[PDB]
């Protein structure tokens, strides 16, 4: 693993959240626990799946300056897609993911 999106902290809410040229989606983890739900690559395999131009990634635990300084995940793991910082969607725990993709299938 080397490209696409994940823990890099103001970079994402920075220009990328807000500028990237595709429909991404930023996957949480809640500091509830350590080993917490941290990420996955069905959600990262399946953000592509219905095509492959889709991004993904999960927000940083170091601190997460930015979310935390608005969005504010002090727990509640979400699922929220972004293609230019206009919040595209969003689906907190409890069929998150799927709530919204079992509306339509993903993203689009």
């Amino acid at each position: 693993a080397v490209n696409e999106v994940q823990v890099v902290n103001d970079s994402s809410w920075d220009e990328l959240v807000i500028g990237s040229e595709t429909p991404v989606l930023v996957d949480f983890w809640a500091p509830w626990c350590g080993p917490c739900r941290m990420i996955a690559p069905i959600i990262d395999e399946l953000a592509k799946e219905y095509a492959g131009k889709i991004k993904c990634y999960k927000l940083n635990t170091d601190e997460s300056p930015n979310t935390a300084t608005k969005y504010g995940i002090r727990s509640i793991p979400t699922v929220l897609f972004f293609k230019n910082g206009e919040k595209k969607d969003s689906v907190i725990g409890a069929v998150p993911k799927a709530t919204l993709s079992e509306k339509v299938e993903k993203y689009i």
